[PDB]
């Protein structure tokens, strides 16, 4: 749609099942930028991954075992990471957790 | 500095005093996105402001009386806002309290 409301209430924005213990919500979005929440299952994950797009992650909470360009970390509320365009990158959540992930360009699979 | 580590952890990332009350700690960035935590003393307040970059703001947690655009809305924990380049926008938070801002070109002023 272009762009998001200026605003957005976590209570109402619909919480969307992506599958793979992977449920999502837009926090706001247009072209060029672009957050959403993802809600991980224990044991969830993103399977091993790479996008033009470039990442930003933050970890609301829960413990992340983030891969980027094979240095591997495990993460906690607090914590981010940034991936570079077209890097190699995966994260699993074995507690179950919540994370921020931003985008520049926008991610048009995610607009529906 | 062009971009930053791939990997940075809350308890290592300096915490940078920027006066009113304000706090930031830098969370990743390249060119083209940038993420900063910030915290808000209670009171302290975002100055009404524009800006090219596009911004996506998520609220940790507090309670934010925040301006886009004239219109001014509650926000506390799990809420978030959108601001299209160059619009008004500003942040006031009585009660004290976090932000991550996310901006599309990096924030060139905050490195």
């Amino acid at each position: 749609m272009q762009q998001s409301e200026h605003f957005s209430f976590g209570e109402q924005t619909e919480i969307e099942d992506i599958g793979g213990g992977l449920k999502r919500q837009m926090l706001g979005f247009n072209h060029e930028l672009m957050a959403v929440k993802i809600w991980f299952d224990k044991g969830a994950e993103g399977y091993v991954h790479a996008h033009r797009h470039s990442q930003v992650s933050y970890v609301v909470e829960g413990e992340f075992h983030v891969n980027v360009d094979g240095v591997i970390k495990v993460l906690t509320a607090g914590d981010s990471f940034f991936v570079p365009p077209h890097v190699d990158h995966g994260a699993v959540c074995p507690t179950g957790g919540i994370l921020i992930d931003t985008f520049s360009p926008a991610r048009e699979d995610f607009v529906e």
